């Protein structure tokens, strides 16, 4: 085993191949499949493994009741192999957690999982399933995190977590972690942003996060740093708004649009110079389809013109969260960091008669072959049984 | 880890021996067992894999409803150990697709999944589970493959993919794949014939692939190649007719037979000299029975004689797809490569009043000690709870 | 990996502690679990597994209708870990088999799976999972085995199969199999002898069976032979009759005991000198209890007297058959083969009210230290509620 | 593999980290998982297993029916990995068993488990799944064990049984077991004394357990030992009384506290000199809720005053037994051994109006980084379908 050297450049892109697809939803109408939500995909070396916070309850059960409710002490990180349902059957077991983050550095896993009242959550850190620190919150206003993989570079890997309000002012800290243990943190001096479940990945031995402002921004925070947690902060300047809520595309800011900004959803992008990937829902008011877009200048430039667009979920179907995974050259053999990403397809509520909540989920890998766009969906017939 | 060498001769074999059967259909009337079709064999050195195409439901549960239906980007290409039901507890997931092929060159394997709109159908190549090329439908109409195992000759893995009408000229072409990336390729100049899902093995360091004529041929089409993809195509000679819908046999043509030439199913046949081993339904008009045939020169004989028959499906049973699968000397020790031949056995529409079509199956392999001819059925008892 | 050297005595021992038990009836009236009958128990030098013959159904689903019959094409031989319940989620496809046999040699499995006619049934030997050799019945009647583990000495496996009438004189076949290949086989030249469903072990180098008169014995008769073949015939002297059905205890004989010997029940029995361990139901009429009887001088002795008596199920409780397996001091580290049984709890019909016929199981080991009598039944409510 | 040495001191913990949570009840309302008591948590190292006494039934079938009563035939020792649910397709089979310990020596499993009548019930030992050695009741009022892990030190392991009467004196033993053989025994001194349910635990060479009197002690009594079996006696001193049912916290005793003494519940202690972290119930007089308490000099001085306390379980939630179980630098990579504990949460009979009884489980870690108490209860809603 081998740390992850995390210092050669993302492998450009022209387009997206559909990787994988878990039926999770349709296949629990039947089978023994956890209620889930904020899955992420995380890889080591040798594998690539689905991370999801179940509900402790399975689909089509009545302990599947109320399972809007984002936080109890029955939620729990878990893992499966990628394109599998969550079962309690082929699902290892990863942390007690609410709020949540996984990695590999090449030679372990890293489990963050965060559990606790919302007065003093704290954060649990596991290395190959051993605790080996924990972070407690600091502003005793819901501790949380990324939601997707933390990122790793020479054997430090690095997260974001966030402490205070959701719709206003908080607090935003980076961490170097080695084996488990929190070597170094920074708190971000970030007034008038806001920065709430970021995608993170390792470009040329740096890390760069694309996140979401719950606060005032329909456009995307970023923040990148080194190895020694010197930061840089920003917003993705395009006009191709890409939270939601967001207001029709237009002249966009460097800065936090302020219409439409309140609300949110977990996304990311992918940085090439002054160009980025940007995924996002096709709806501009509620989570529903997705597309991938490249804008050679959208990091920097505030128009919304675009280059390619490439369809993933039709916008007359249900989508969510999304984030960013990558694999490294020591699992892949190439010699730069391929860009992959996931996409949640939540079904039930608030927008469904359901009694429950819960999502399934896509992935695609960027390639520079020929790729087209289409509609994957969740595609499960709700209500169910139990409703 | 040894790459195959995939150099020496078909085993000559006098008989069929049983080698699997998964009751899939039967145990997925209570048990958590995916709706499938399009099943098929292959093997590493080490062991032997069920590859299948689900329709992202489970038996016996409301969305298995339509399941008649071909293609969704709901199926996935997903593969167990050979006899073991298809469930999500103990099935590893390869790709999205609902067009596919896959084979283990000896040091790892290659999926091959075809997903997206039937205009514009993108082939994902993985070789370890990792994505290593793409290759895009080049005439928009239904880009699709084999739905058997790809054939691999010292490193090299071959396959085949058609794209046009499914009831008149298409266009044919062969691939070279190394390490899951496309090396060359070569579009078969076949005016009137007609191949579809292929099955193809190794013989001598050469390919051999006898396939489907859905558009206006009773007897089966073959095409041969070597490593360079140098190839020769003509049409099985026997009046021993290979694929159904067929004509009652008589003298036979080595070209297309129109008679009852439309429409198909896919099959196989193994070539020994101008012998040929056909495997076949037992009704000329209906996927029901199966049988095994050695014709001692059907390859090149268009005369209607045949030496042995071994029964294998019953004529009132429903049988469906059938394709090759081989054995190499480094998995069993012997000297020459092992033919083998697996057998889809449909249940459902449209032939029986069900929402759902789902199929189980059951494998063979060539010996020259004793075996006996018997009928191995699905055995389900039709129709379910759900319909 | 090393094979088995199978010189070494047995273990003399006291008596028997409890090995596993899996509860399978009980769990499958609500878990995903094969109808199963004639199961058994054999170890490698690194675990021991449950092997069984399916019915291709679950229990507690329609299919399961009609498992009172022994033979058709949807019976399968498979394994699971010893003490798990046989479900399709944790069990290895071995074979298609109706009947079935299986061994260790130290290096790979041996499975023997007889399928197909009655009147020309074929024997597949696998090794290692791979076909290696095949036997067709010659007799033309139910060629069948001994539904237990066969027995390994340096390299060499042994086992025995029957072919003829059960209920008159039949044809009694030793066979010697080296990495799945038979090497050598006699025809056992024994006029008014019956022998069904031997259960052998190995001591010294040599092979002892102890199996079923079917057809005019209710005492055991026996057989044991050499790594070449050369064998001797006997019945078990004892006037505790080991049958089922059998008279109550008297004088008995070293030949067939008439007296109740049509019929009869797949046993074992372990032999000391002129001892013998008996393992036999408590019931003389019907499959009910189970006890372990030393009788000190009872392989060559007719007189009823014994020493030792332990209780293993209760006579108002159901049993079955019964079948010996060892443990190989590559296994242990003794300097000896430790003896073990298995004890098949069968539920169903012909005698309880419901459709279905299945079995769960218990083992026990022999021991020198402390042991106790009990009872340990299947344990399971009938009917269910499929009936 | 290497040995354990168990020869340093135990970790100095401020607090405890949630470590795992199962959720088994939640989820066997629809998922099939054991129904199931008596659980603990065991670690090799590589790996954290849970151990726990099925009782041969699922929950939601009616074989759970009466699940109340502590012994049968049908109760087996099994483990899965450390929180997933216990269910027959995840868990490995370890004993036939109605009272059971288990521990890893560092080289392979030692597993006790004690089956049998109540007057005679006989301890089966196993290492690496083969039986090894067997202890049989000597008082013949039913042997007993741990019901949870045993401690080993350099290739020592080492546990506590009793026999005789649970309403007054009985019988105490020591055991010192090498490679699964029992090596040494004694039988404890200890008149007045009362010892049920050790939970022991290695510290520098030597053995601490601390256990349950069932007989007339509201505080628990303990024993002491090193590798050779010498050992000391005595009650935890402390006025924060640690069994339940018991008084309120007062004036304790270093002898039995005679004030509500009889009957009570498995619990465990950590001594650290004169200190001692506390593991108890929140109610005086049921088994409902848990919390942990640091007393400086508890283990010696008996006034009731404490340092810290931490809340596991909320006061109006079921809780039940609980235990210790540690992690070996050999696992950890640290210079001591850590402290950890599991709580099993019990469902059912006799306060709940349900057919069955079954319990989930949580577990716990120590560590000198910022923690926060809490409540992760069972989480169930009963009653069932099946009540
Ligand atoms: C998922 O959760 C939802 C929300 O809880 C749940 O739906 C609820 O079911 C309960 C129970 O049937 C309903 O509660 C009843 O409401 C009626 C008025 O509509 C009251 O009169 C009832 O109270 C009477 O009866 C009680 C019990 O005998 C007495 O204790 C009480 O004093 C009264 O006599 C009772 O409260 C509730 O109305 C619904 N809520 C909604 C929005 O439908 C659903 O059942 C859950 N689903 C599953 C599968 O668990
Ligand atoms: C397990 O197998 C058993 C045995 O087969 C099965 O019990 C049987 O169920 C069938 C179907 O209900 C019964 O068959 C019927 O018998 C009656 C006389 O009792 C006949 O009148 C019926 O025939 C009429 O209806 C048919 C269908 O419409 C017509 O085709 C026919 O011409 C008549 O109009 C019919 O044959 C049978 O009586 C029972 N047998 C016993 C012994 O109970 C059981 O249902 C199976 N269980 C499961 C779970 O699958
Ligand atoms: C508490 C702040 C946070 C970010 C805005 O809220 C989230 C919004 C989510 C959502 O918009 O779907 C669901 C989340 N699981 C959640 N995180 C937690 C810890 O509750
Ligand atoms: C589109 C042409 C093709 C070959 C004739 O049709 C098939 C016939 C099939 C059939 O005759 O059963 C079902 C197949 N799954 C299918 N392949 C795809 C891709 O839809
Ligand atoms: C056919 C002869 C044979 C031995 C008497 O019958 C058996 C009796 C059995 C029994 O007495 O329970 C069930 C068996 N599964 C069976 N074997 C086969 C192959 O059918
Ligand atoms: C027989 C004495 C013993 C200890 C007091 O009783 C126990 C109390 C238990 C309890 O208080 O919950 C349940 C146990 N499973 C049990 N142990 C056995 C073996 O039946
Ligand atoms: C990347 O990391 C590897 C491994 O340490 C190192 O050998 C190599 O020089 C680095 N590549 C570049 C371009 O710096
Ligand atoms: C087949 O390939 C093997 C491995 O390279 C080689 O040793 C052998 O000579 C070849 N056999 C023939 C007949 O060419
Ligand atoms: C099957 O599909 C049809 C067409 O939408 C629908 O009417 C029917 O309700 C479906 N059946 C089930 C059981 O869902
Ligand atoms: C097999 O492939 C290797 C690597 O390309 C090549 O050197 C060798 O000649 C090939 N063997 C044969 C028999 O062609
Ligand atoms: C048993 O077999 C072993 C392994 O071959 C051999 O070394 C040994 O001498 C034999 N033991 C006896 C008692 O013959
Ligand atoms: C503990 O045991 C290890 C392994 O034998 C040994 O190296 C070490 O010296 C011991 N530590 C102490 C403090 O005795
Ligand atoms: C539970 O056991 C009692 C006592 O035998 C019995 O009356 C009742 O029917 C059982 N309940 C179920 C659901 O089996
Ligand atoms: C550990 O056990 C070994 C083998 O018995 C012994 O030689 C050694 O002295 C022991 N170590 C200690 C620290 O006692
Ligand atoms: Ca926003
Ligand atoms: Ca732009
Ligand atoms: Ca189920
Ligand atoms: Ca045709
Ligand atoms: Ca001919
Ligand atoms: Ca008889
Ligand atoms: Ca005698
Ligand atoms: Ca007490
Ligand atoms: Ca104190």
């Amino acid at each position: 085993s081998v740390k992850l050297a995390g210092n050669s450049s993302l492998c450009p892109v022209s387009g997206w191949a559909i990787y994988s697809k878990d039926n999770s939803v349709r296949i629990g109408s039947k089978g023994d499949v956890f209620v889930i939500r904020e899955p992420f995909i995380s890889c080591s070396p040798l594998e690539c493994r689905t991370f999801f916070l179940t509900q402790g309850a399975l689909l089509n059960d009545k302990h599947s009741n109320g399972t809007i409710k984002d936080r109890s002490p029955y939620r729990t990180l878990m893992s499966c192999p990628i394109g599998e349902v969550p079962s309690p059957y082929n699902s290892r077991f990863e942390s007690v957690a609410w709020s949540a983050s996984a990695c590999h550095d090449g030679i372990n896993w890293l489990t963050i999982g965060i559990s606790g009242p919302d007065n003093g959550a704290v954060a649990v850190l596991k290395y190959n399933g051993i605790i080996t620190d924990t972070i407690k919150s600091w502003r005793n206003n819901i501790l949380r995190t990324q939601e997707s993989e933390c990122a790793c570079v020479n054997g430090s890997c690095f997260t974001v977590m966030t402490d205070g309000p959701s719709n206003g002012q908080a607090s935003y800290k980076i961490f170097r972690i080695e084996k488990g243990k929190i070597v170094k943190s920074v708190e971000m001096n970030a007034p008038n942003y806001h920065y709430e479940e970021c995608s993170c990945y390792p470009d040329s031995s740096e890390i760069t996060c694309v996140c979401r402002d719950n606060w005032h921004g329909s456009n995307r925070p970023w923040v990148s740093f080194n190895q020694n947690l010197e930061y840089q902060i920003g917003y993705i300047c395009s006009g191709i708004f890409g939270d939601n809520p967001r207001p029709n595309d237009k002249t966009g800011s460097c800065g936090p649009v302020s219409s439409n900004g309140a609300n949110g959803v977990k996304g990311f992008s992918f940085k090439y110079g002054n160009g980025v990937w940007i995924g996002r829902t096709k709806s501009i008011s509620s989570r529903n389809g997705f597309e991938m877009i490249w804008d050679p200048n959208g990091w920097t430039g505030t128009d919304n013109n675009f280059s390619i667009k490439q369809d993933i979920v039709g916008i007359n179907e249900w989508s969510g969260y999304s984030g960013s995974f990558v694999q490294h050259p020591e699992l892949t053999g190439l010699d730069c960091i391929r860009p992959c990403f996931w996409v949640e397809l939540i079904r039930g509520r608030p927008k469904e008669n359901t009694i429950w909540t819960s999502g399934s989920s896509i992935s695609f890998c960027g390639v520079n072959s020929d790729t087209v766009g289409w509609s994957w969906p969740d595609g499960a017939e709700l209500p169910f049984t139990i409703d």
